């Protein structure tokens, strides 16, 4: 059997250090130097193994991007210097003008304006469409579409999409690159590999670092396109390096990943049947719910239900504003995924870049609130709710 | 009178910490906290001051940016995650499909093929031109032209641009902003907006953090632009965004600036002479040479001449390889601007990216070197040199 | 009710930082700057709170100070660049020549070596008895006796000590301090003045940090004493000042101290438990097991049973060699508490310093090795002693 | 010839990475994996090369290591997590109850009380007396004399001693070790083994790291003893162990030692002439002046005059808050040998713990200012203090 993912947080891609650091050191070095200038120039062809410079790779970077594809299972990792990098290093690598993209329309908030008004000014056709639905991908498709996108669960409403239906629609014609941000799972809930999916990406800066305190992109995939999208969509379109020192950290949040990830899931399951059950809350949002649409997809793909809740209070966005003030231990603060549990408004803040109408066509609500469960003590994050939701009855 | 360079690099844009640390410090944490949801929803609105996200914004990177922009004397300061960022994020904010981009034909390596390569399958038009030839620059004019973009010195050349007549033709025309990457020089040789440039650009990999294990860019201008660049280019298309860490090592580095560009043009004077009078050497560039052409603009231009040296053996490319592989003191590898002595062949190394014919178009022969000399005992140095090249005859 | 141990690892000592960042920054500054002449006479005279001098204290090391006051109980904390200098700054504080000392025979290597031979060379007197026998320490006791310490489970045999009988007994004559270091358990499973203990120190660098990566101590106690330990200990006699990037890489290991805990203590029960019923092996020491010597003891004072396992070979220390150099999961190195599996052979390594009659009179035997469990898969975990042992065999 | 100290601070010791790091990388790791278990036990026997753990050596602290040794020309050197950890490593692992140590009376004042109080208490004996006079340090030896101690120019009042004499005297009888604290000079200014010391000391926070970010202090001398203090007085009596994040940051602050040195001594000597000439100032210590006491022996010890400055204001102590007070670009802080400008008063800060009478006895006044010149423009600070001092006049 292959390493399980709980070992292989802190043991797959292991280094050699040649004093046997027990932890790999921090390659703070902008610049390697050559043996001779033969050596340099076979590197600089691609016809010789060996560092460059840190913009081009880095050994402890490396060591970070081995441990993230041995994880999602995919053949290479290119870490960048925060998620949007990942996602911009990928597609500007793939696309030029004249090509077509359809993405899924419920995505985080800068996602979509990258793809609707940047990728659009470099003359590419985005569609953004419900990629939820049997059918819509294959009815976007034309000869020139290249990319298929989406977010499963899905930021913020967390809305499930069956990604090995999208997949087979998406290949049914040649040449077409399926991405999944998968950033909300995080690898110990699924591979998006396991559906058929290209080229999987994160926002490190969430679970897989898990500690709040670095802003970090992976790229997952085959090694031919990474090695594109390094040598092309890093090296000159984004310039998105990752710092070495920030890349350890990772690997430092890397190896409780399993644990954490299991108890933020074990919290959050708990919370969010706690806040169904509230007089002063109107609906919840929770993959692992039976009623949630999508669940039986939900379950096939995620191997736990994660930790992000979406719920909405029968007093609306004013409710919202008060509870979230008043609350003691949850943290007001946008992002997710660390040890501590965060709560944020999408609407006025990480979804207040698109459009209303645009929000809305997609599922979000003007009376949402989004909730990324830590490791506390799940009793008292009840209790912080309790207090705070009482105050509103 | 302005506070001087040599203090400012120390104490401009001073921070204030609550507990009066006298090193600022390190923001190391991904996001902020809101107060409350009001503040939350200003801060995104832009109607309230405050952090909210890493990507957007950090006290730390703002230190190291307000300190930049107030020594370029320019209204702001974006920093990235490497020299090739701050370019893109730059260049991609601005541009859209259609529009033109004229630059110096001699530029970095990376620099030419994002802007040879990658814009031009975005639907940009490009044309690559010297100028440093009086006319070329309002000859190339288009009624799109939007960028006119330059090096000087230019890399690896060490060509002098009359950044002042370049700037009068671009602007003769209304709509076009010019761009000069100012790397090379740093903020203590050169600010290029004395001259009418509009946008200035650094690798801060290079002289500013001046240590070698730092990748980053900066980007200096209105403040008007520079916070498109940051809503746009940073935040959406290269998710360039610095680690507050190698930020923070940056400014740490930036303090010595002052010291190390003195002390590396000192003995980049007494280098430059003594290769100079080699008789192994054909040609030496150097700033500083009163045969240099373009020694009146360089004089005008720079308060000194730079630690860069190019030189071109009479053996051509297999004098140049044995050269580099016998020197014990100057170290061979890409890079340059560090406290330690940098080497490196730029038609194998740093510019083998560009098509042969256009390096040479630009003089990038193959018999060429390029020096960044650092701050070790300038007799020590020549020594090396003087080894290294007597082997050769 | 008190805030939770798992709540607490991530919010006990909240921070208040001028912009909101969720992570407190960190103060990698020696010094800090007065206001005025006046407000630094106040700070160094004990009048005016605020920061001097990173030797005297720091934000960030502050911090991770009273989060672990909070969670061992304790009215103060002092942290410290390494176990062993938290325990010779509480030990060099209290003590002068002429004092005596009562100590456990089984402890650290490197504690006993400082006991044994630094102490009395300063005119302190020591013994060293089995603390764990009822009336020893009584009987030890002298009209200058002024510390009484110990370790439980004691390094490297397990021993359990009865905390409460050792303390009536040291406490029945005015003046004596009894000390305990609390490592292998952390502030999750005991807290030593529960019990009547009067200083609790631990090495920091074992599990409250749990990732490998950082050497530091921390000592906690009353504010009176732990003053004095800061003044003189830590500020003239050791100098054990933490780094305070240190500090806050401790602090954020902190943060799933409660997590890796449980989850190393659950692998640790199975592991024990396999490693028992194998044929290769003579005894194995653990807390949980039911025959345990003192289990009831280790039960009233542990919540959970730890993830230190020692064990002896029916081949001694020839068989001990061979199942650890055939080992491909378990690393050997010395060292504990990190979220990786860890071995070594207490005899050849961590008390290899101690005169070998004083390893035996222990119980440290040249057949035992030392095992901390970490949180990889317990199943790999057993997989990996299975084919070293049966190798064995 | 020997490397110059120049161009060593950047290149002595040159490491060799696997990866050809320009940087050599950071080793933030508690400790190091054996290939198995003979070549630890190895190890710890002192029979064999090769990591540990951290706290007994680390290879980014021993990089510092030799390149602080070579540049101190002793064979060795120790780091340790502040100079106070230096010190007290050393002579606790030197002295024994029953021992003698003779010190100047001029000390630091946190060096003057681990001498005065804890050693005393350790049954050491200490004189402490005026080293500068010909003759005493002989007059005050005894059998039992073990080290004599000294710092040179002192503490505050820059007062010198003649290093040659003080040992040709503490040689006199077999024996006896001289200590000297170098942290004024710098291994830039003096090389004290030139002299017949034995032991140099450190504090690393002035100006070898010289970015007022580090606490850490350096131990140098021969390879036996310096072996000793390493496993008694680092293993086991302080505990003191550098951070290796914090070793590397010092290394990276190191190669500017040579420029920054000579720049903050060329600025010193302009602002102490600069504020002799002033008329509300009364007196001028700077031990370039021709009336210092020991000049000339100044002269021969010192290759630079150094950055530190003492003065007097006529207006004694109210004269000394008003100009602190007042200034603007020099900081209020105690510490020094950063590249900005600090400045402090003696007695009711760093000097304040020394008793007034011990204070006064070395020389220590109440209208005592020190000040620890940076590199900023030599014009802006005597500007700063111009606009200061006029304000008293
Ligand atoms: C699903 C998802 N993708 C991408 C990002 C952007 O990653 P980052 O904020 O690191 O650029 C976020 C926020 C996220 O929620
Ligand atoms: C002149 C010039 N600017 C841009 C770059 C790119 O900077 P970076 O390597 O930091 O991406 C470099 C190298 C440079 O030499
Ligand atoms: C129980 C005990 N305390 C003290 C020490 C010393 O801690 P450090 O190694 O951090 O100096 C260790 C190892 C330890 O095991
Ligand atoms: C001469 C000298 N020695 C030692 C120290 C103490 O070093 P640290 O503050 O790093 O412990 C200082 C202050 C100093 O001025």
């Amino acid at each position: 059997e292959r390493m399980t993912p709980a070992t292989a947080c802190i043991h797959a891609n292991p280094q050699k250090d040649q004093f046997g650091a027990a932890i790999p050191p921090i390659y703070q070095t902008s610049t390697f130097v050559f043996d001779n200038c033969q050596q340099g120039g076979n590197r600089f062809a691609g016809q010789e193994s060996g560092y460059i410079y840190t913009r081009l790779g880095n050994p402890t970077v490396s060591n970070l991007e081995g441990k993230i594809a041995f994880l999602e299972k995919t053949e290479a990792c290119v870490a960048t210097s925060s998620g949007m990098g990942a996602i911009a290093a990928t597609v500007l690598t793939i696309l030029k003008a004249g090509d077509h993209l359809i993405s899924d329309e419920c995505l985080y908030g800068c996602t979509h304006a990258l793809f609707e008004h940047a990728l659009t000014k470099f003359g590419i056709q985005v569609d953004f469409i419900n990629t939820a639905i049997p059918g819509e991908v294959k009815k976007h498709m034309k000869p020139n579409t290249k990319i298929v996108y989406f977010e499963t669960p899905a930021n913020p409403t967390l809305k499930i999409i069956d990604m090995e239906r999208v997949c087979k629609d998406a290949h049914s014609q040649e040449g077409v690159l399926v991405i999944a941000d998968n950033t909300f799972c995080s690898p110990m809930i699924t591979n998006p590999v396991d559906f058929g999916v290209d080229v999987v990406v994160h926002s490190a800066t969430k679970y897989i670092n898990g500690h709040t305190d670095v802003v970090a992109g992976l790229i997952c995939g085959k090694a031919d396109l990474l090695q594109q999208i390094r040598m092309v969509g890093i090296k000159d379109i984004t310039g998105s390096v990752i710092s070495p020192h920030d890349a350890w950290l990772i690997t430092r949040g890397l190896s409780t990943l399993n644990i954490r990830m299991k108890a933020e899931s074990e919290n959050a399951m708990k919370v969010a049947e706690y806040l169904k059950s509230h007089p002063a809350v109107e609906k919840v949002y929770y993959p692992g719910f039976e009623d949630h649409e999508g669940h039986d997809i939900a379950k096939k793909q995620m191997r736990m239900y994660g930790s992000m809740i979406t719920f909405i209070l029968k007093s609306g966005f004013e409710g919202a504003k008060k509870l979230l003030d008043n609350l003691k231990l949850i943290t007001l603060a946008v992002s997710l995924g660390g040890c501590e549990s965060l709560i944020q408004h999408p609407a006025s803040m990480t979804h207040a870049v698109v459009p209303k109408e645009e929000r809305e066509a997609a599922g979000i609500t003007d009376g949402m609130i989004r909730l990324s469960v830590g490791i506390e003590d799940a009793d008292e994050l009840i209790a912080d709710f309790k207090q705070g939701l009482d105050a509103l009855l």
